[PDB]
This record gives C-alpha cells, sequence and structure tokens, in this order.
C-alpha cells in the first residue's frame, strides 16, 4: 500500500532563511524515471512539476521562480525534497506533495514564518 | 500538459436521489488500464481507489462503497464517473478526483444535498 510519509509536518522558519521540506516514498531499487511523478503545491500555486524525468520551468508560479528547487540527488534515495531559499511571509501555509511511483499518495505540511 | 476538466463543479442533488459526478481526462486511442490510477476522496475519506485495473475495497470507507461506484465503461472515453445511489446527508462536501495517466492532475467538485 504505497505510502508517502512526512518526517516533520510543521516547519517553523525564520524570515529570509532557507528551508527544505521533505516527502519520503519507497525506492526499494534504483529509481526508475519512467514511473516517477513528483508534484508540489502550496494553496493552488504550482511549485514543482517533475514528470517522468521532465522538469518544466514554465509552469512554476512567479514567487517560487528562482527560489524553489527539487533536489534530484535526494530523489534517488526516495526523498522528494523541496528547497525554498529566502523564505518570505507569503510562503506560510499548507504545502502538498503528490507522488506517483507504481501506486500514488500525497501528504500535507504546515509552514510558519516568523517576522 | 495532461489536464483533468469537470463539466460541472457544483452539484445540487435531492436527498435519496441518484448522482453521477465526472472527471474528464484525455484518452488518445485505446485506454491502457495497466498505466491508469483513478482516486476519489471526500474530505480525506476514501471513496474509490482504482489502481491499474484493480479496485481496492480493503479500507475504502464503508458509508460509501455501499453506495459509490466507478463506471468502468466510461473510462474508455476518458470519463472517470462516480455514481452514488440514494444520496444521504454525509455525502455533501468537496470531492477530489485524482488521476495519473502519463501525466497527473486533480480537480475539486462540490455537492449540496436538499431534503424537501
Ligand atoms: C496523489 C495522487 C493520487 N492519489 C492516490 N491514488 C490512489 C490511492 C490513494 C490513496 C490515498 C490514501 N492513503 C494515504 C496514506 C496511504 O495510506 C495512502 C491517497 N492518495 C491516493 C492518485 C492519482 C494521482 C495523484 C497525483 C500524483 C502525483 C502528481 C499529481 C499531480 N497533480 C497535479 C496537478 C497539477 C495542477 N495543474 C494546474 C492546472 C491543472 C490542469 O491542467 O487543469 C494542472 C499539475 C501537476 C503535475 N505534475 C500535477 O501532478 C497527482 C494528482
Amino acid at each position: 500500500a504505497f505510502t508517502v510519509t512526512v518526517p516533520k509536518d510543521l516547519y517553523v522558519v525564520e524570515y529570509g532563511s532557507n528551508m527544505t521540506i521533505e516527502c519520503k516514498f519507497p525506492v526499494e531499487k534504483q529509481l526508475d524515471l519512467a514511473a516517477l511523478i513528483v508534484y508540489w503545491e502550496m494553496e493552488d500555486k504550482n511549485i514543482i512539476q517533475f514528470v517522468h524525468g521532465e522538469e518544466d520551468l514554465k509552469v512554476q508560479h512567479s514567487s517560487y521562480r528562482q527560489r524553489a528547487r527539487l533536489l534530484k540527488d535526494q530523489l534517488s534515495l526516495g526523498n522528494a525534497a523541496l528547497q525554498i531559499t529566502d523564505v518570505k511571509l507569503q510562503d506560510a501555509g499548507v504545502y502538498r506533495c503528490m507522488i506517483s511511483y507504481g501506486g500514488a499518495d500525497y501528504k500535507r505540511i504546515t509552514v510558519k514564518v516568523n517576522a
């Protein structure tokens, strides 16, 4: 029963710091890109779209552009890991990571930013 | 650029009656069911889990499953269609359909129930 898990579901972060949020999923083998979809959204803003190996800059929402990246190296370890640099106020909310790799599952993560 | 689209996003249905809600998705030529995942949820309750041609009635939530079905016939036309018979009160709320077929997309649909 393909599960995604969140190590931490609540992130308290400093304004202008850097953050990495993590979704873990089972990779019992060597990651097969033919099977892999990784999506990250925050309140209906598209953040990352990784589709079978394909990463499309064009669909990424204005805010996250040149601040958000998916750590590819980490994928191979079954860790969809979103790095957001220079955390702003508008960055606080519920994040969703959606994964499809054989089965499919998704999880939610809260971010709080201090002023 | 895989899109899921909804004909109607709001359904107002009468208590006890029957409803079909639909999610449409592109099906170039002949559906490959081995590559297809169709998921329906309502406020975190599992309604339908159709993974590669098997439906999973292990944990799928007993109030629905009792009245909820995926019309497989319609899949061939790129129509994920959830049929609920004898609409109850607990059936109102925001459903989500999540589809994976090459790409992946989801949509939300609101249901309201009347009782006259
Ligand atoms: C998550 C998931 C499921 N979930 C489940 N399936 C079966 C059983 C499932 C059972 C559970 C329950 N438990 C929880 C714990 C464990 O016990 C399992 C949960 N979940 C399931 C099914 C099918 C697809 C997905 C999924 C996977 C990966 C990615 C995306 C995705 N959405 C996008 C949305 C967009 C949005 N844009 C915006 C406009 C829109 C448009 O085109 O209309 C496109 C992009 C892009 C671009 N890439 C998008 O990718 C999606 C939906």
